[PDB]
């Protein structure tokens, strides 16, 4: 008699590490800074986005109180704002599917963090 194991039940407490995201479509890089902070918990979310010109939302019918946001260039449509229901609150946050973009994580870690060299000038 021996026998061995060792687990949590869970791997999700290390899925916090810093990262960019780039569409599930187009593969390019795409994510503010500021639409969302570091945590480590259940239900994963972004507080803000980027709103660009290349990416739309439309709202719900069935579900009034949330809307529907796309990836309206490639024409995609997974993601999701619950608009209008929560705004005193950090209700009212968007949510995505993994589906509809992938994450690209740094090398180790560093990142979230300032740091600033240009220059081009010129008289003639
Ligand atoms: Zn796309």
């Amino acid at each position: 008699m021996s026998f061995c194991s060792f687990f949590g039940g869970e791997v999700f407490q290390n899925h916090f590490e810093p990262g960019v995201y780039v569409c599930a479509k187009c593969s390019y890089e795409l994510f503010s800074s500021h639409s969302k902070y570091a945590h480590s918990s259940p239900w994963p979310a972004f507080t803000e986005t980027i709103h660009p010109d290349s990416v739309t939302k439309c709202p719900e019918k069935n579900r009034p109180e949330a809307l529907k946001v796309s990836c309206g260039k490639c024409g995609n449509g997974l993601g999701h704002e619950f608009l209008n229901d929560g705004p005193k609150r950090g209700q009212s946050r968007f949510c995505i599917f993994s589906s509809s973009l992938k994450f690209v994580p740094k090398g180790k870690e560093a990142a979230a963090s300032q740091g600033h060299l240009e220059h081009h000038h010129h008289h003639h």
